[PDB]
């Protein structure tokens, strides 16, 4: 029996989804509230200057896992790409994540590896950091930043998120350091188009879910916030938000893909040059971003959680709600309320394609949840 | 017809010739005078550290050919590698080749392109129509400040002499950068062999028609039992260094053992004409895709080549290009050998290219039979 199988969602996770059970003859309607597809991964070729322009932010594609990057490269070409940042703060420029140069750098010092490790203990002595990284350092690059990232003082407890972040005494300044990274060749639209392609797969575009429908279809995979879904009866999940102020430059406006500012007294988090994310293609004009970070707001695009006690305790709230459902599971990082990299969302997305397969073949019941969020 | 073919050395030269002659049936005899194939580029693990050392210095290979890219993929798994060269100088650590970091470190700015190359055009000096010295050229395209500070030292460590009197072309092929990009090599593609490019040697010389014997120096003689002879060894020693010694510069490779990080990247350049070595290689970071514990360092003196030395890089000024003028008048009297690689043609070659001039002297030579034509000495120019 193929069942028919609505997906909320058009992004990695309701495609990825979607092509699994395709594949398998099942009946996939996916619908999408925005105009187009791919979630915030979407890409598009700004019409003036030709550049592809990453238009929710800057995405790079980067995993340990294997499996996943098969996957990417069976619906796209993968180019090598490494993420660079820079960081401008203090009159001067320096490489992050935080490596020998920028220590080096900042101290005016010619330190090694390990004369580094015995500076940076004795500077060490909002509280994560002056232990370990000290007061010269914990003003510069990283107390601005946060405030005007999550919008909360620095003190205010630490110890999660900026974590994601590698924090090296070598001068190793690739932002990350999984084994695979890249970026799709004709940009991440075109693989979701290219994930998207099947004959079992009908999607709609400009179609909001409305609750009414679920009693039309098997099963329901919903990749849209979980507090949305029920109506915000207990209140907003709390969510941090972003504008981008866009512009054209006739040139090469700042030399690299991302450029993060860390003082506070600068309005914008970050300035992201489009076309240094296509080395291999050659451009004269120059699609640029400036990013402000604010609080999410009823009408604004949801981020970054912000995931601090009070949002946890209202998440349980709906975590419970949404256990006693039956036919539907909630993915993605709006669905669980989670900071998600593309690869370990389409290793999710997969994971729970198996789990639903593995369901029907076993006449089992599919969970609401095949990932740990409680 | 199978053809006996006497190849001298089993480096890239060797190998590559080598190997397209044994896949059309001809009776490959190749030999070399070191205890181990590889030539230059052999590489070889460390005894109590384990780390993979390049032993005639770091061989990173980079090309733009794709079909060389593809053949030495047929006998290696190729793993991606950027090198990111840094530089100590006047109490500072930069990255390598100037860039718009390097710029906005040394000058305390925190300029954009548009605004560096505005910065470095009022530094360098237009007057200079066509810059003929190495001097001159930095003089005209980057200035007097950061010509001092990263090349005139280096550049008298690594060639013996004052830039005035060496070649515009060497830095040439160094342009400034006005962006962020720090990879030293412009090429498409770029990386470093998983097991080293001893196994890669050795996958190429894996045929059925070749025999590799080590520990063996040429002899005169031995030309007369073959149809052929592939000489990839120095062209004046091949003449008994009769008219004098071709010119060089030398290496030596001061080997030492640190427990754990000692400089935390494979290549950090000392650009102080008072530091007395060129840089500092720190071999595990060209394989980051490995883990080691203990690091083998190496602190790299260049000096004149001496009669015993290994001969590394070609000089190539007028004496001595006089003097390989008296060499290739005659080798040009020579019949059925041919003269190849950078020892034999006295030239600088990268891998890529002593591969892709390899593939086409094999090409030559069969054409050549199918023709019943002469091979000639060299399949490259030289005068
Ligand atoms: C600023 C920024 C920058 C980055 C990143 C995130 C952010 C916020 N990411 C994370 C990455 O964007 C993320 O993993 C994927 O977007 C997850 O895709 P999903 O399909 O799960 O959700 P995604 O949010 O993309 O898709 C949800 C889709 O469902 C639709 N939808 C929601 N509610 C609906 C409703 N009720 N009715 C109908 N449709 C509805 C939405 O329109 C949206 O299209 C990232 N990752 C990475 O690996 N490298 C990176 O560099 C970056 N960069
Ligand atoms: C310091 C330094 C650093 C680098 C490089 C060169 C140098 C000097 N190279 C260049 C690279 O080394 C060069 O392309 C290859 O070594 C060329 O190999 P060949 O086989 O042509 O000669 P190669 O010199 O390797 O081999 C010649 C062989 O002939 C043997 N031989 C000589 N006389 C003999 C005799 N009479 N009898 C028997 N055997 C004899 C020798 O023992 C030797 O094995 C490089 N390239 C690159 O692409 N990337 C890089 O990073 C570097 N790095
Ligand atoms: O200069 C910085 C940068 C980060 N932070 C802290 O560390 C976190 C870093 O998180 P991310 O960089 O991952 O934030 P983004 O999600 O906005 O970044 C996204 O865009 C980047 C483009 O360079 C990468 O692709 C990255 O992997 C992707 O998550 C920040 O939120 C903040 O808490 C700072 O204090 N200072
Ligand atoms: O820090 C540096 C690096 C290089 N060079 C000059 O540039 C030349 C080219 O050097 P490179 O290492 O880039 O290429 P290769 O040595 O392999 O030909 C050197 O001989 C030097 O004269 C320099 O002056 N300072």
């Amino acid at each position: 029996k193929s069942k028919k199988i609505l997906i909320v969602g058009a992004g990695f996770s309701g495609a990825v989804i979607g092509r699994q059970l395709a594949e398998k003859g099942h009946q996939v309607h996916i619908i999408d509230q925005r105009d187009h597809i791919g979630g915030n991964s979407y890409d598009a070729r700004d019409s003036e200057t030709n550049v592809m322009v990453h238009v929710y932010g800057p995405h790079i594609f980067h995993t340990d896992n294997e499996t996943v990057w098969n996957y990417i490269n069976k619906h796209a070409e993968m180019m090598p790409y490494v993420n660079r940042v820079k960081a401008t703060v203090n009159g001067q420029v320096f490489s992050l994540p935080i490596n020998l140069h920028t220590i080096n750098q900042f101290f005016s010092k010619t330190c090694s590896p390990d004369e580094a490790r015995a500076l940076i203990a004795e500077k060490g002595d909002e509280e994560q950091a002056l232990r370990f990284i000290g007061k010269e350092l914990y003003e510069a690059f990283f107390k601005g930043y946060t405030i005007k990232q999550w919008g909360m003082q620095p003190s205010e407890l630490p110890a999660s998120i900026l974590k994601r972040l590698p924090v090296r005494f070598n001068y190793d300044d690739n932002y990350f350091n999984h084994k695979f990274q890249g970026m799709p060749k004709c940009g991440y639209t075109q693989m979701i188009k290219s994930i998207l392609n099947h004959e079992n797969i009908k999607v709609d575009l400009q179609r909001e879910f409305i609750v009414d429908e679920r009693t039309h279809y098997d099963h329901v995979f919903y990749s849209g916030p979980l507090d949305a879904f029920y109506g915000y009866q207990y209140g907003r999940l709390g969510y941090r938000t972003l504008d981008f102020k866009k512009f054209i430059y006739q040139g090469d406006y700042q030399g690299c893909a991302v450029m993060n500012y860390c003082s506070v007294d600068v309005p914008y988090t970050r300035i992201t040059e489009h076309k240094y994310f296509s080395p291999w293609e050659q451009h004269d004009g120059s699609v640029c971003y400036k990013e402000y970070s604010r609080a999410c707001e009823e009408n604004d695009i949801p981020y970054y959680p912000i995931r601090q006690m009070g949002e946890m305790a209202l998440l349980e709230k709906y975590l419970s709600l949404a256990e006693n459902e039956t036919n539907i599971t909630f993915v993605g990082r709006l669905g669980t309320y989670r900071y998600l990299d593309m690869d370990v969302t389409i290793a999710e997305a997969l994971k729970t394609a198996e789990v639903y397969l593995n369901s029907l073949t076993d006449n089992q019941p599919m969970p609401v949840f095949t990932v740990s969020v409680g």
